[PDB]
């Protein structure tokens, strides 16, 4: 534990001229990226090269936008330190304070108390879904296209050795993604990671805080509902998302669960072109594990 601290200290304190680390300790921990608390009070994200070349500076750029734009007591991390390279990407921005969400911490809130919460988010969404973003207009994430170039790669490399029962699901998929209109309908700024673990609550269990906007970008409305309305131990269920979705108004619930129930049917298929990209057999694996996991469910 100790050796990654000490490079990451050392890096803080070379990139950023005045900068003084009098304590770090590692507070999370991507695939491909780590985040530390810095003297009790900033956070440093980083990241060493990856297939997004371009990574930390669209999520800086979109750091910059929010702040600019939004208007809203609920808090995003600003930056104050950056330093962006093809090798290395560091983000700095002063921690915000609170506590994540969770099923537990939701279930022991009042009837009243959770209504709030919804709202908060509801608003918060409503408000970041509405900026104009032309501003920001690099940006966009096109999900069908994505799939369909990942699903090329897939031929052009590990296709031809996957099992009859892999390629079935995998085709299968492509057949709904085809025969789908949830791709059709508005575009907007989205959060595009909105879950529990990115969402932070004061001492009263209102919405304080969001981070991590790392995939955010212009795509559809939609993606902004995926994680809320999923129903699993780290969300808190589908009758949630379906509230916050009335609250927001003005979106059609059945295609936001269309667009949720595709993405999850994607999810192995994503895991398998991730170990592709990034030459880790495991994901490789663990992708085409969950197939058969998925096929024999029922
Ligand atoms: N309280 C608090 N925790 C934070 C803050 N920023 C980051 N964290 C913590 O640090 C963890 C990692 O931060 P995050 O931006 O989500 O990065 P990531 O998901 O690991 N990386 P990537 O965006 O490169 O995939 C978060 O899950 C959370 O535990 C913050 O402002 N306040
Ligand atoms: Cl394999
Ligand atoms: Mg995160
Ligand atoms: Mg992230």
């Amino acid at each position: 534990n100790a050796t990654n601290v000490k490079a990451m200290k050392y890096l803080i304190e070379h990139y950023f001229d005045n900068f003084k680390v009098d304590s770090i300790e590692i507070i999370g921990s991507g695939y491909d990226s780590v985040a530390y608390l810095v003297n009790n009070e900033y956070i440093f994200k980083t990241k060493f090269s990856t297939n997004k070349k371009k990574g930390y500076a669209k999520e800086k750029a979109i750091y910059n936008f929010l702040n600019t734009n939004l208007e809203t007591n609920v808090k995003i991390p600003n930056i104050e330190y950056s330093y962006i390279s093809d090798e290395l990407s560091i983000l700095g921005y002063k921690e915000i304070k609170g506590t994540f969400l969770t099923p537990e911490i939701y279930s022991t809130m009042s009837e009243e108390e959770q209504n709030l919460l919804k709202r908060d988010i509801a608003s918060f969404l409503r408000q970041m879904h509405g900026l104009d973003y032309t501003d920001i207009s690099e940006c966009t994430i096109d999900n069908k296209q994505n799939v369909l170039e990942e699903y090329i790669l897939l031929r052009e490399t590990i296709y031809n050795d996957l099992t009859d029962i892999e390629k079935d699901y995998i085709e299968s998929f492509m057949e709904r993604l085809n025969a789908t209109t949830v791709f059709e309908g508005k575009k907007c700024l989205c959060h595009n990671d909105f879950n529990c673990n990115h969402l932070l609550l004061d001492g009263n269990n209102r919405l304080t805080g969001i981070i991590d906007f790392g995939d955010s970008g212009i795509i559809d409305e939609y993606c902004d509902f995926i994680y809320l309305l999923e129903d699993s131990e780290e969300e808190i269920g589908t009758n949630f998302g379906e509230d916050i979705l009335r609250m927001y108004g003005n979106i059609d619930i059945e295609k936001a669960k269309e667009y949720q129930d595709i993405v999850e049917e994607y999810y192995p298929i994503e895991t398998i072109v991730y170990g592709i990209k990034n030459i880790k057999q495991e994901f490789i694996e663990n992708g085409r594990k969950e197939i058969y996991k998925r096929t024999y469910k029922d």
